[PDB]
């Protein structure tokens, strides 16, 4: 499963000036295979179909 990431608020996960590698981390934190920096957010790949991603109907922020 693919998507952007949440961060603690329900908000994307900021990756404007962030290292390279920042959201490969935070995507495999969340069990993610594969992450990168879709500035100005981080989007990840091979999440379990069970891991919540990002949803423009309840975004905030």
């Amino acid at each position: 499963k693919e998507g952007y990431l949440m961060d603690h608020e329900g908000c994307k996960l900021s990756c404007f000036i962030r290292p390279s590698g920042y959201c490969g981390r935070e995507c495999g934190i969340k069990k993610g295979s594969s992450g990168y920096c879709a500035w100005p957010a981080c989007y990840c790949y091979g999440l379990p179909n069970w891991v919540k991603v990002w949803d423009r109907a309840t975004n905030k922020c």
